[PDB]
């Protein structure tokens, strides 16, 4: 016989499926839920300085912990200032819930509400005290369901409304002779093809199911390998995967086995013809098992209402126990080995310093990264985990993303890598690192250049940027920046940025034009073909 | 057919289109699926072409440059993140009419998943036309379609353009096509609007956007002068017949106005609205506030009044009817300034205020400096603004959307050949956008931007004062200008503060930034009149 | 560079489509759109009196014709009045246009919208000029394209704006890789089954497949039977259907065949568990292959987007030709025989009637039945096509379904046949067959009783109905009415009705309580057990 | 109507506010001076009060009212139609209004009407009833 605000029975709703904070940018209209937020405190309110932020920030934040992202925005240019964030948080299986403050129900383009039903899979206006409950329960359970965002608007006058506390998901049972026909199909292909291979991806880590599925590899005894977006999965199983397929970039080993498989096993994979990701171009549809999105598709038909997680368990009570291990094998060789000397820097320069350290003892951090020649690098360094747009490829998420993840991370440090295009666009938002009491590490490769279109196009005047002193420009944002220019310099500002905490430390590297990351190259030399 | 022969790129025949119909330059963020278009605007410079840092700067400085020469905006942009990046610039474009034409790079026709097209679902929600321009042989007539809606409704338009279509040959552009007229409803119209004007006891004539947007002022400065009732402009209207014979009384902006100016228009019981955008939001006309009743309507090419509406009634030919039905008058009702501006800064060692920052503003103008038109943002800086003599004021007035400011002054003065722009931005906003200023070397211009610094989002703590969450931290903007090729100076005294103008004004050549230090709880003047007069009712 | 008004362009891109006729009710908001409709005469414009007989006169319309049925109602009221008739055409694949005036956009509880989202597969409000024509085409096609009503909105000011003609329908094509693996797989489980069955249904009467079926069916070699919505197809084919599946209640031969069959293929099946239907848990979901709705499951997995004219298409390109038939067989056996006495009346007696006129030389009119004994009894009826709601079960179809059907009939006349309580509810618009120009004959079954009710609850009072003078009530309305009580006044009032043309024939054959078609005391009987 | 559209004051205790038939339209009537209770709220002034039951505010205003012997009773302000001219002619609805009424003033106490949408209910506006059943506002036959 209990009830609460509204907007009290929302916060401890996402608080109670393992949201870890809000980030947020009021407005007129939302600022009685910012302040029931506040007041409240369920949850740990951060502001940010500009929309795209607050929605990178979520995404981090749902990515780090994989759990529920949440991002507070107000009616109108707040909430469609953060329609890009969103719809990257959506192209890569991210559950941010956004949350937006609108006119009350008695109160120039809804537009908003047409807007956001393009990039989330539920919505619900929350104008009804007596139906709030389950709607909240209905919206947050797809975005746990789908792993995508959703969005959530809020008349003013309704969050003081007085309502049940919200209850459990709805739950939608599978039908169980549906689920034994799908294993058994999907075991019969396996069993059935010459070159089976499971591929294990983006779904297997938003969904918990990396002990489940490192089950799963050692008794299915085929060989695995990880999606861009999986990398790093079962690195502590039995059966590690082999190596990451990314495409014409990648080691092509792994490249060829991916796309000759005759048992193309795609468990939790996003598709798409985007760099890094498998493209549906490149396999053989005939022989592929894509489990993605709550359903299984394999020669060209599909098993629908199939959750991964279930058809994982599924397969798994039709195979044997195993005591197989490949971890026998050699580790990754990663480039090690900077040469601190008076010469100019590159991109695997950069990879080489934060390697030295690690190898030299220095427990990897998790790194953020932007999209750019800084992803390519990224990818050739040891890391605690990697969060980057790999598949989505908009800039601006990188800096923002370190400092969500760092704002949940519990204590440890994030590691950012950004180019100068994007910082220009978001990497502003380390102003906020002081009140948020965070101090990450951000690398910014400047080679005064948007250099990925340059390498396309390289006739091109208008991809020559000019050369802003972004380390400059640090200490009046709170930060401490330091620009290098020789590998020497970089060493030093990369121990002395470790050695320093309390302020962000921003090491703007001086990189020419034209100089690239080894995997960048590989990616130019594989198109010209 | 396919077209073969004309010699002409798809990509040439739009941007030569867009000069046609005026535009003047084209700002923009590449990426690969639109680096075939910027190829084509670079090598051939038909307009000048222009890059900024990130995408919402992009809109609102095309936004800003269709404002300031009433002509079409372009912004281009690539498929998926750059363009969904500028979906608020486009929003706020379309919520004050202003036709920015939004241009696409896209997959190539014989191509190919990551949402749900998406991208196009989401423009056609705030755009007034659209085209995918994908068959050159049908390419001519929908840019003459689409930028023809732009000119026809004054709003954005969307084209998307796949890349392997930039190439295309494809023939040359014609004129708009015709949008529909009704002269019998027009004529109908112009009688009953003159019969309820001469019937109100206290009939007004508002002058609002469609009229600068359309380029009307003159007829509408006859128009006023023969119809012989009380001028006002809405905000967007603001500086309209400045110099007419009958010259607006003032400008009606809400609660926060003249209060002779707000009765005036409230308690009209023939308020001709003459091009004006109705909405609930800041200083627009609200339909809560004036009675519809006796209201004429005339806007989006129709007139509502009497409880019908009349369709198909282009502003300008209403305009003409009624002058057809009016005689000549020498009617004159110039006076004295109506709107007393601040004057007389105390240059001393006190803390600034806002009205510190007009009366700097004001007095130097007083003295002989030729105005500068001024682009603000949201926040304090616009209802600060508001009492600034300036060459024109652009800002989102009714959108409300902060950001606008720096990239608006950035755009408009790309295009203003030389005049000088004054940007007035918050702190809060400057962080949003500020940052494009380390654009202005490059695009050879020199904007004065005067950061308002109260470390905090003020106009929520005037709503909501017990919050925590709308103090800010200390940004030091000034120290940051030298790492993007400015002159940054921070103020705290009134004192610093006039000095600190005289010397941005003496100093071209470099964008010169002036960050205001101002105590919270300090408001402008018609910021105070806002919120107590939000708090009377 | 033509253009037409809104309204004009929309008639004409139904009768492209098809459509014959337009049967509405107006309204202030749509006065508009009828006066387009009645100057420029482009459909016959049909008015009734209530609009639930609209709805059902257009989806009789409709199914007579396999085409697109039109109906036109005012906003509000009107719409809503019509809303069990669209739900029942939904139900049964009829795609009915609805088509209602609207508030001017200038212009109590949109709901309206909303609602018939629900019961539409597609909805448009033309309150764009330039995009209307766009609109109409995407809404029409998917009616074509699913066979299911949809909805238009019509602002009254949009009614005379001025548009462009409306184009094709949005072509969608096929998936060549698809519909190949998808046929592939269908045939290799016809040829494993051991008893496998051909289907033929509803769809493949929407679609007018008809001469491809038969096709189909001599070539695959497998016995053929219908379903309750499938009556009658085939019956010109090398091998005609075995028979009709209806559950319970039909042969029981066909029943066991139906329901033990381990390739049962359902060629356009409306599945539920409705009386007459084959219903999901009566058959092996295991072994059967739903092909409907645009998709083919079987083995629980679902090949999408396959056209059921492309499936057949498919499997013809498959299979060789034959010159296999089974028409050497003896034809079914209808009741006949009436024994024109002074005994009293029983539904199987009326029957008899009809079949003897036949038998003597009568050539079968259509039957159009409401939901009642008089359907059961109807299924005895030798018909030129039987339409009744078979599957939705909805009271009131019936005289209205036989008034659509007659006005696109070119001349030919419908029996209708509807039960006491089904009149009182749609009975009077016979009043409206003056006007119209139409003549059915209508054998009204007065049990003075909710027939079907009683019979699975008797202890019931509230079953007995009143004796309405039916027969009596005719003159008043336009038509000639006959109280028949004993089987010689049934025959001569049957061979009466049928010699009299001009007004409609209204037979009102007087029946005792508890007496039922044999039909319907086979379902009676198969119930209990 | 002039004295409800002209009114700077216009107190709305329960209405229905729509645009059709016979319902008060916030098209005709000036919503800056109305004051509408309905719902369980009242709006007014630019602003909404929630959670304010009907009962609960007529309560609330006597609780602040004075006791009045004010009367402004008198003869009846609607004029009902009489006189039916029982001749030859042919019907109209006013005659069949005369009809009704001349009963009722005859001595026939009043019965409650329902009327269907059309202009039965037109002309039961001019009826002398003990109530009267319509779908005034929603106008559905
Ligand atoms: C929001 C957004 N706008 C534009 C792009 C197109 N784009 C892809 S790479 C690139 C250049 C990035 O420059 P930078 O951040 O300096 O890294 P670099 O390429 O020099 O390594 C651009 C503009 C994008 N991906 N996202
Ligand atoms: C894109 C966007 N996000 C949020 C808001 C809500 N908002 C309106 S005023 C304001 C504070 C502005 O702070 P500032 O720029 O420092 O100017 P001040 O109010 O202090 O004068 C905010 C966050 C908005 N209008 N636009
Ligand atoms: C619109 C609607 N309302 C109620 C029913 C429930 N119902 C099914 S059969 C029946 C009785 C039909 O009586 P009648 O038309 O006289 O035919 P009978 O049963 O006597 O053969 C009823 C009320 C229905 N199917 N449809
Ligand atoms: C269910 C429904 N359908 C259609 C209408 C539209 N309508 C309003 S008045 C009218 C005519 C009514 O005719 P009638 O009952 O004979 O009364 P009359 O207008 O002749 O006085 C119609 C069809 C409606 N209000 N409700
Ligand atoms: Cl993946
Ligand atoms: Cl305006
Ligand atoms: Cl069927
Ligand atoms: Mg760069
Ligand atoms: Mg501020
Ligand atoms: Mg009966």
């Amino acid at each position: 016989g209990s009830h609460m605000k509204l907007a009290e029975a929302l916060l401890r709703a996402l608080k109670d499926r393992g949201a870890q904070a809000m980030f947020g940018i009021p407005g007129d209209f939302a600022l009685p839920f910012f302040k029931v937020a506040e007041e409240t405190q369920i949850l740990p309110l951060h502001t940010l300085s500009h929309e795209p932020a607050v929605g990178f920030a979520a995404d981090a934040a749902a990515r780090y912990s994989s759990t529920l992202g949440v991002a507070a925005v107000t009616y109108g240019a707040g909430a469609f200032n953060m329609v890009n964030a969103v719809a990257g948080a959506y192209a890569e299986k991210s559950p941010v819930v956004v949350i937006s403050g609108a006119p009350g129900t008695t109160e120039l383009l809804d537009t908003q509400f047409q807007v956001f039903k393009e990039i989330t899979v539920a919505q619900a206006r929350l104008d009804d005290p007596a139906k709030a409950p389950a709607e909240i329960a209905r919206v947050l359970g797809a975005a746990r369901a789908q792993s995508r965002p959703v969005y959530l608007e809020i008349p003013r006058n309704m969050v003081n409304a007085e309502v049940e506390p919200v209850g459990d998901d709805p739950a939608w049972p599978v039908d169980r002779d549906a689920l034994a026909a799908c294993a058994d199909e999907v075991l019969a292909a396996m069993r059935s093809a010459t070159s089976p291979v499971l591929m294990v991806c983006v779904e297997v880590r938003r969904y918990g199911l990396e002990a489940k599925v490192a089950e799963l590899a050692q008794r299915l005894g085929v060989p695995v390998v990880t999606t861009f977006m999986g990398r790093g999965l079962l690195a502590d199983a039995p059966t590690p995967p082999l190596g990451t397929y990314i495409g014409v970039a990648g080691d092509a080993e792994i490249t060829r086995l991916v796309e000759e498989s005759d048992g193309l096993f795609l468990l939790g994979a996003i598709l798409s013809d985007t760099n890094f990701a498998v493209s549906q171009r490149k396999i053989d549809l005939r022989k592929t098992i894509h489990a993605f999105d709550r359903a299984v598709t394999l020669g060209y038909h599909t098993y629908a209402d199939i959750p991964l997680a279930g058809l994982v368990d599924a397969l798994l009570e039709r195979l044997p126990p195993s005591d197989r291990t490949t971890r026998g094998k050699e580790p990754h060789a990663y480039p090690t080995g900077l040469q601190a000397d008076g010469e100019p820097i590159a991109p695997m320069d950069i990879a080489r310093a934060v390697n030295d350290r690690v190898r030299a003892g220095q427990e990897p951090l998790l790194i953020a990264a932007d999209m750019g020649d800084c992803l390519f690098t990224a990818m050739d360094m040891i890391d605690a985990g990697l969060m980057a747009p790999g598949y989505y490829a908009g800039m601006g998420f990188g800096v923002p993303a370190g400092i969500g993840a760092q704002c949940v991370s519990g204590g440890k440090r994030i590691l950012t890598v950004v180019g100068d295009g994007a910082f220009q666009m978001t990497g502003w938002e380390l102003g906020n690192c002081r009140r948020l009491g965070i101090d990450p590490i951000v690398i910014l490769f400047n080679n005064a250049s948007w250099e990925m279109l340059r390498t396309f196009q390289p006739e091109s005047a208008f991809n020559d940027l000019d050369d802003w002193r972004f380390a400059d420009m640090a200490a009046g944002m709170g930060g401490d920046g330091v620009r290098v220019r020789t590998r020497a310099e970089l060493k030093a500002a990369l121990d002395k940025a470790f050695a320093t905490r309390g302020r962000f430390q921003l090491i703007e590297a001086m990189i020419p034009r034209g100089v690239l990351s080894d995997t960048l190259a590989r990616f130019v030399q594989g198109q010209k073909r």
